[PDB]
């Protein structure tokens, strides 16, 4: 499941690298992502030790070379379990949003789920992005990692929403994706629509209304996942990945 050239998390981690001269890293045995680092780093207790080492240069994100086992490439940091950490400037955006204040109008197969579908997002978002840009909205009760648990949407100026909707009448496309940077999924009710009902509420008492869009593979909903945690991942790999909203369906089958 390869990585971007433009991943959001790994531009913020290379400015602070730049800012500190180090233009060279020894990854050892992790994926060469600064975006999989920064995970480690900021969850996992890893960080950089101070050290010469030589290796082969693996792959160089934005700007800064992953480099392991044995070749010509010098490096004077290494990340490894126990080093050093250093502060990144962590992304706002983009904002994945989970809306779950229908759960209560759920059936007890819905329930149970959507409850796992829920909780397969923490892995999700720690693939793209991390805990932070995911939001859970409307069960003040839940804990995911360190994900935002809300009661209540709390929203701003700068937000710019779309609510993901197999019943939306604007259809997704890339373009769509690419310029919004805030994504709202409910849950599918009466087998019908994806109700976002903490967002409605909010929405209907401030005379907001934000698109509400469908994705399609090729005029039709036919081949389209219906569960959350892999409608996560579709809007993940449009955003982050730079990969075309078709591929990305494709890629969850």
């Amino acid at each position: 499941v390869p990585r971007g050239s433009h991943m959001t998390l790994a531009k913020v981690f290379s400015q602070k690298l730049r800012e500190l001269g180090i233009s060279s890293i020894y990854i050892g045995h992790e994926r060469p992502s600064l975006q999989s680092l920064a995970i480690k780093m900021l969850l996992k207790n890893y960080g950089l030790v101070e050290e010469r080492r030589e290796g082969m240069l693996i792959t160089q994100d934005h700007g800064i070379k992953l480099i392991s086992g044995k070749g010509t490439e010098t490096s004077r940091y290494t990340f490894r379990k126990g080093g050093k950490k250093v502060s990144i400037h962590l992304p706002e955006y983009p904002k994945m949003v989970i809306d779950l204040g229908l759960f209560e109008f759920l059936n007890e197969e819905e329930k149970e789920k959507t409850l796992l579908q829920v909780d397969l997002c923490l892995s999700v978002i720690r693939k793209f992005l991390w805990d932070g840009n995911l939001t859970v909205v409307g069960k003040a009760d839940y804990v995911l990692g360190r994900a935002n648990i809300v009661q209540s949407l709390s929203l701003s100026d700068e937000d710019n929403p779309v609510i993901l909707d197999p019943y939306g009448d604007v259809v997704a496309t890339d373009q769509i994706l690419r310029d919004h940077n805030v994504f709202v999924i409910g849950g599918i009710v009466d087998k019908g629509r994806r109700l976002d009902r903490a967002t409605e509420r909010l929405a209907l008492s401030r005379g907001y209304s934000f698109p509400r869009v469908k994705i399609q593979l090729r005029g039709s909903i036919i081949g389209v996942p219906d569960e959350i945690n892999k409608i996560l991942e579709i809007i993940l790999r449009v955003k982050e990945l730079d990969q075309s909203l078709e591929e990305a369906i494709i890629s969850l089958q």
